[PDB]
Order: C-alpha cells, then structure tokens, then sequence
C-alpha cells in the first residue's frame, strides 16, 4: 500500500531515526513496511526513501530506480535495502547537482555534495557490508542518509539563488 | 488590470532594479503600471508588491493594508507609493517574524530584520520623504525594498529547520 509523504515544516523531518535491531528485520511488521516504502516510492517516482519521509524514525532507506520514464539522462540505481548506514567521506572534491526532495516538492536546489565515500550498512537478510562508493550513487546514498540525521537538501544549499520551483527553472 | 506574478527560479526576480526619472511619473503608461500593481497585490491578497515580482526591474513598490480582516495579529498598513527607496539600520535589534513571498507560494520562513531604519523615497507626486520607521511597516518595507536589490527572504532564513510549508506549519 501506499503512505503519505511528510512535506518540509513537519518537525518528525528533522528528528534523528534511531537503529534497527537484529530481531525486528525479521518481525512481520517490518517485513510490510519495507513493501510500503517501495510501493510508496513507486508512485512519486523516486529514485530512494527514508523511513521518516513516511512518518517512521527508523535508520531505513529504500534506493532504486525502474529504468523508466522521465530522467531519459539519469542512470539507474539498483534496488536495494539500507539498514543503519554509516557514511565517511573519503576526498574533498565535490560533484555538483539539482536536487529535489519528494518532501519539497516541485523544488530543486543546487548542492555540492563529496564524490567519494565509505558506507556501512546492512540489508534485510542481515549481511553487512562496507564499500566504497562514488558518482551519482554517493550522491543517492548521501541525500537518503541525511534524512536519517533529520537533514533535509535545503540545509546544504550552496547558494540560494540557484534553487527554485521546476515549473520555472525550466526556462 | 491584473498581471502574472514571477515565481522564485526565474531570473528576473534576482537582477537590480533601477530607478524612476523625475519624468516617468508623469507617463500616462506609468499610471497605468500602478493600478495594475496594486489591483494585482490586492488580488493575491498581499500586503506589499515590487515592480519586478511582476516583471519590470524599476525600483517601485506599492503597500497597503486597510481592514485587517485578513491578517489580524498585525498593524495596518496606509496605501502608499515609494519609489526610490534607500534603507538605513539605526539599531542592531533584531524583531523575528514569519515571511511569506508572493513569489514562494505556500511557503513561509522565519526572518530577523533590523527593527529601526532610516528610509528615504518619493511619490507618484514627486514629493521626497525622509522618515525613521520602526515595527511592523519597517518589516514590510525592507521586505519590498528587497525584491529590488535581487533578495528573496529566503536569502535571509535564520535558520533553515524554520522554514516549510503553511498546509503543515499550522500544526
Ligand atoms: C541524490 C538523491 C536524488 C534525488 C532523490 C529524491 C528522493 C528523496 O526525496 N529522498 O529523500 C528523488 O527521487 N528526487 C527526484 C530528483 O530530484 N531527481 C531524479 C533524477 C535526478 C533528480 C533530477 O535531476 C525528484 C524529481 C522527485
Ligand atoms: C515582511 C512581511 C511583508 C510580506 C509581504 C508579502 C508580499 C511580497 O511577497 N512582496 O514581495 C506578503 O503579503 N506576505 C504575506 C505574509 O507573509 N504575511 C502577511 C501578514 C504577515 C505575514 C505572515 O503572517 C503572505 C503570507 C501572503
Ligand atoms: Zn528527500
Ligand atoms: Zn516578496
């Protein structure tokens, strides 16, 4: 089924998601939150989700994209389940970008975000990992893992000029 | 007649305005450009509007907030034309407040602004002013004297966590 998406303003989007423990990954309960979040994500045609974005303070995020429609210039993300990431940046080079949160929306905003890190994470069947990643995925991964620190786009603005409503930027 | 308003992320809204000849005053075209202003400002149901919100980089703003059955918790602001306008801070104090920009639609973002400036404009008569203004109007006045410089009060957020959007602020 699908959930309702908090918009900028709700204070939930800016408290800290806490941890999720070896046992509730396995709980019915979560197992269905998870589907949520997909079909959730799905229908805004997002290309990832945090837990909070729907309401849950919960380290739990939600990344891929179904090689469809709109972005016929953005690359793909493969489905996946982040539990509990943990990010280092590994340079200080920076890769620009338009980015649009799905809880601000019709919006985008120009932010420079590392190109180059270190995630640690888990995934529903409790493997865990600890890759280095870069390019347009760190850049997913990055925005998504802010949610979870109560971090929205619009706090790392690199100027406030270049950020805007797409109807008009477009143009 | 009433005219479109720009939306934040066209470019107009962040160019400099530049001012009105002794001369421009007196074209029946001029006239004409405040009705429209203000027959525009009162559609929106603003309190203030800048030449350039509606397209013409002239530093001309228009105020005006007659029976406050709109906007109760605030002063009331007399029409008025100013042109030309130059502000000075007298004081460091700081009073906060919520803005809305007609050019951000349905959002608003806490603001702290001098409480005690020094203005200088003229009107559509050609008559020069040179008054202290302090409270409420001082807000609205450096909110439109803004738009003239190129600024959007989100250029001036306090902090970003006070900012989002009024359908979810009003909880
Ligand atoms: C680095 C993360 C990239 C964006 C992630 C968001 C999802 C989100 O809001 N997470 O919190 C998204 O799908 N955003 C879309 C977006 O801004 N996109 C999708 C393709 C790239 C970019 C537009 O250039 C909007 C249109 C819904
Ligand atoms: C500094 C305050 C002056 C605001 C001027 C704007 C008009 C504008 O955007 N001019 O550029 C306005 O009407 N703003 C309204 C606004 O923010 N208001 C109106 C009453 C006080 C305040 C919020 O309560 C919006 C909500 C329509
Ligand atoms: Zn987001
Ligand atoms: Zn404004």
């Amino acid at each position: 089924s699908v959930r309702k998406i908090l918009r900028m303003g709700d204070p939930i989007l800016r408290k800290i998601s806490e941890p999720v423990t070896e046992d509730e990954i396995q709980t019915k309960e979560f197992k269905k939150l998870i589907r949520d979040m997909f079909t959730t994500m799905r229908h805004a045609e997002g290309v990832g989700l945090a837990a909070p974005q729907i309401g849950i303070l919960k380290q739990i995020v939600v990344v891929g994209s179904e090689d469809n429609e709109r972005y016929p210039g953005t690359p793909d993300v493969p489905e996946r389940i982040i539990l509990n990431p943990v990010i280092t940046p590994l340079t200080k080079d920076t890769s620009g970008f338009w980015e649009g949160c799905l809880s601000v929306p019709g919006m985008r905003g120009y932010v420079e975000r590392p190109n180059q890190i270190r995630m640690q994470w888990m995934d529903e069947k409790g493997n865990q990992f600890d890759e280095t990643i870069d390019g347009y995925k760190a850049i997913v991964y990055q925005h998504e893992c802010d949610h979870l620190q109560g971090i929205l786009y619009v706090d790392r603005l690199k100027d406030t000029k270049l950020f805007g409503f797409n109807e008009t930027l477009d143009s």
